């Protein structure tokens, strides 16, 4: 009960900054997550015995893929940690509990393949879940792990609070489907500008949490340039493998997934920052002003990709 996690001084300080990288020491990632749960939520939110057993079952159910791996899970949870800490009063106790767990679980059992590849392959999961195929799977895997003996970290919630938290997690994980992000941000953009946005309206909160989930999921673009650049190698390693598998089905992949079009990556990154990233962190910064450091970091990284094209790197 009086057992805190503590981190080395550099980590204790840098973990509070949006641009923190969790490092290459896999064995420290669980403690980093527990540390974030303790400061964000409380040392009492979860029985440490059950939390530790939950964390290790979730870790085991991530696969050895270049990008959608256990490192990504903890990275996305840290970005959520930094949002929640810079917005102390805006979130309920149930939301702070649910959203870190949601982030840890959001890509459970990812195979390194998009919803599109599953549908064109005719993968069984595409028959079970017609839209947001992998994301419904991710939530399914979350429920399964919560129902293992000794793994139910929510056991001390009332029946209504248990139902509310699972519904927060479900919406949070579904929202990480990028196909849904575009319309969600447009709606939030309209609501903010016409002044109709109301954080006591549950359907409005849901939308805001959706956008926080996209922001954390894409947080690779908000790190320092060398982290952003080296993460992009992992992202394209998965995409180019999918492109190879499209060619095996006799389908030309989109250029993003065709390794024969490596040369156009810098131009592709520009489209992506302008169409997805910058819009995401701009609407988020309008709704939650203390998340501005994410928008600033994203714009710095857009400038670095502009420099790559102009042959300065
Ligand atoms: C996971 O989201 C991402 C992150 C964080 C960073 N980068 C990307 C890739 S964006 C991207 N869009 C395009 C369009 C054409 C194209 N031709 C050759 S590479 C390439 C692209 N890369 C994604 C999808
Ligand atoms: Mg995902
Ligand atoms: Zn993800």
């Amino acid at each position: 009960g009086l057992m805190q996690f503590t981190l080395p001084v550099r980590l204790c300080k840098e973990i509070e900054l949006f641009h923190f990288d969790i490092g290459p020491f896999e064995n420290m990632w669980p403690g980093i997550f527990v540390y974030m749960v303790h400061r964000s939520c409380g040392t009492s939110c979860f029985e440490l015995e059950k939390l530790c057993r939950f964390i290790m079952s979730v870790k085991k159910n991530y696969r050895r893929v270049p990008y959608h791996n256990w490192k990504h899970a903890v990275t996305v949870a840290h970005c959520m940690y930094a949002i929640l800490q810079n917005n102390h009063t805006l979130f309920t106790d149930l939301e702070r509990k649910g959203l870190l767990i949601a982030c840890l679980c959001h890509d459970l059992d990812h195979r390194g393949f998009s919803n599109s590849y599953l549908q064109k392959f005719d993968h069984p999961l595409a028959a079970l879940y017609s839209t947001s195929t992998m994301e419904q799977h991710h939530f399914s895997q979350t429920v399964s792990i919560l129902q293992l003996e000794g793994h139910n970290i929510f056991s001390t919630l009332s029946s209504s609070e248990y139902e509310q938290v699972l519904e927060i997690i479900r919406k949070a994980i579904i929202a990480t489907d990028l196909a849904l992000y575009f319309g969600n941000r447009k709606q939030l953009e309209e609501m903010y500008q016409t002044g109709s946005l109301n954080l006591n309206n549950q359907s409005h909160r849901d939308r805001v949490i959706g956008l926080m989930m996209t922001a954390c999921d894409l947080c690779s673009v908000t790190k320092l340039w060398p982290v952003t650049k080296l993460t992009a190698n992992d992202i394209y390693a998965e995409f180019w493998a999918e492109g190879d598998e499209m060619k095996k089905l006799g389908i030309q992949p989109i250029p993003m997934m065709d390794r024969d079009k490596k040369d156009e990556v810098p131009q592709g990154q520009l489209g992506f920052y302008n169409a997805v990233a910058i819009p995401c962190y701009t609407t988020l910064t309008q709704i939650l002003p203390p998340t501005e450091p994410l928008l600033k970091a994203c714009r710095d990284n857009l400038s670095q990709w502009e420099k790559v094209i102009r042959g300065e790197e």
